[PDB]
């Protein structure tokens, strides 16, 4: 049975977000609404943040650290075209303070 593939291949883009906080958790609702791709791919450490969604990115420094521990929780909303990611905080009770002035980095 023969076989033929065939491969597609672009400027990437960033995405509009809202960051908002309680003391256990950063959460970062970022919407794709041109969402080409439905998988997400978000990258993370210390007070660094990178988010891939093709043809989407934004790259955040953020306010105080994020630690890894798989406590971490991401979902979609379709109706919206919104990703939500939260980040458990790595001193629980540390408030994130300039939150709604944060710019995407380059």
């Amino acid at each position: 049975m023969a076989h033929h593939h065939h491969h597609h291949v672009d400027k990437m883009l960033t995405p509009a977000f809202d960051l908002s906080q309680d003391p256990d958790f950063l959460t970062i609702a970022i919407r794709v609404s041109y969402a080409r791709v439905s998988e997400f791919d978000v990258y993370f450490e210390g007070s660094d943040f990178k988010f891939y969604a093709k043809p989407y990115f934004l790259r955040l420094t953020l306010p105080g650290r994020i630690v890894e521990n798989g406590s971490e929780q991401g979902s979609y909303d379709a109706d919206k075209g919104i990703f939500t990611i939260r980040l458990p905080k790595e001193t629980p009770g540390q408030h994130f303070e300039g939150l709604n002035m944060l710019t995407a980095l380059l």
